[PDB]
């Protein structure tokens, strides 16, 4: 979970010279150190105290619940970089101020992971609220699942029917 091992030969010769990008700051991922070595690249995490995982939000009181779920909409600012992301909760950490930050990062038509489709993040971020919401459920489950066949509560089938991102944050806003 900490290391990431990239073969040399799955990058074009031509954009080797762009695996730095990897490991620069950003304000929307982990902090990565890139090492290089005879056939891969690593890269290793620097995950500390500062950082706070997705899943300790499920014991939070109900507004700053909240107020973290809405924040990961913030991560969307990612699409306008180089930068491609995984919404998940290995992915998924937060700031002291609970702004949201992702730990794998690929390369736009460089290196994985390829971006989602907007339905897909979706999807994904519903299953986040849900999980939020009740610490029992799995996210890979929900992720992988015939969504609407869903069996759960009143709360569980008003997240999954959202249409779209922006109604999904009208409910939550909505929850307060």
């Amino acid at each position: 979970l900490d290391m990431r091992e990239i073969p040399k030969s799955s990058i074009k010769p031509e954009h080797f010279h762009l695996m730095y990008l990897l490991e620069q700051h950003s304000p929307y991922f982990i902090d990565a150190e890139l090492t290089e070595l005879r056939d891969s690249f690593q890269i290793h995490y620097d995950i500390n105290d500062n950082h706070t995982p997705f899943d300790n939000i499920k014991s939070f009181t109900k507004n700053e619940k909240l107020r973290y779920l809405l924040n990961i909409k913030n991560l969307e600012e990612v699409n306008r970089t180089r930068y491609t992301f995984v919404l998940a909760p290995d992915e998924l950490f937060f700031t002291r101020d609970g702004l949201p930050i992702a730990k794998t990062r690929g390369l736009q038509n460089v290196v994985d992971p390829l971006p989602v489709s907007e339905a897909e993040f979706l999807t994904r971020y519903k299953a986040l609220v849900i999980c939020a919401f009740n610490e029992k459920q799995s996210f890979d489950a929900l992720v992988e699942g015939n969504l609407e066949l869903h069996k759960g509560t009143p709360f569980e089938t008003k997240v999954i029917e959202a249409a779209t991102l922006d109604l999904l944050t009208a409910f939550l806003d909505e929850q307060y």
